[PDB]
């Protein structure tokens, strides 16, 4: 049984939790505020920024290397862009950095420093749901805050060097598929990917609870 199907099936009962979060529920019916919002997306600032200081750690380890992409996908500048527009020029400075973030940034840098043949399931948890549903979730947000088609504001939703993430989502998967895997390393990656996404869900718990 290849990876990627391995992982799809294995975190499909959590993702219908997430996507269930009220955070994310509230969200999909087109409820979120600049604030919620602009919480979500310092957060993801500083989750991306752990996780790609640690792809690049990793990126010769042939535990990772097949899915070193970050040309296409890689989502720190585009945050950066998105953090200038939503907190102005001085960015750095006024963004917050919840203890929710810190704790799924403490375990990218436990991954990525001790455990890197894990690695995969932090960046499938979170680039192939940048890929998939992620393209639904900028449209929401795009009409819910008069947001512009020309994409300021939403750079992280937009990935200029892939053309079809779709067609891009199967090259990923197929290079998953790829990766020396004993079935010891495909359960843990399994259990990892279900903990990412358990990081998710509790970062959201902790910005409604923010908000509210
Ligand atoms: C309201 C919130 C969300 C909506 C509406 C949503 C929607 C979707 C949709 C429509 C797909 C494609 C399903 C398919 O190809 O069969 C998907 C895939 C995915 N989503 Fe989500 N999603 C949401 C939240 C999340 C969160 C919080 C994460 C992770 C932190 C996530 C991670 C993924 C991953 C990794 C995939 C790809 C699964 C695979 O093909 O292996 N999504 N999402």
């Amino acid at each position: 049984q290849d990876l990627s199907e391995a992982l799809k099936e294995a975190t499909k009962e959590v993702h219908i939790r997430a996507e269930n979060s009220e955070f994310m529920r509230n969200f999909q019916k087109g409820q979120v505020s600049r604030e919620g919002f602009k919480l979500v997306m310092a957060s993801l600032y500083h989750i991306y920024t752990a996780l790609e200081e640690e792809i690049e750690r990793n990126k010769q380890n042939p535990v990772y290397a097949p899915l070193y992409f970050p040309e296409e996908l890689h989502r720190r500048a585009a945050l950066e862009q998105d953090m200038a527009f939503w907190y102005g020029p001085h960015w750095q400075e006024a963004i917050p950095y919840t203890p929710a973030t810190q704790h799924y940034v403490k375990r990218l840098h436990e991954v990525g420093g001790t455990h890197p043949e894990l690695l995969v399931a932090h960046a499938y948890t979170r680039y192939l749901g940048d890929l998939s549903g992620g393209q639904v979730l900028k449209k929401i947000a795009q009409k819910a805050m008069a947001l512009p088609s020309s994409g300021e504001g939403l750079a992280f939703f937009t990935f200029p060097s892939i053309d079809n993430p779709t067609k891009f989502k199967q090259l990923y998967r197929a290079r998953m598929n790829t990766l020396e895997m004993t079935p010891e390393v495909k359960h843990r990656v399994t259990e990892e990917a279900k903990t990412a996404f358990l990081l998710n869900i509790e970062l959201f718990e902790e910005l409604q609870a923010l908000l509210t």
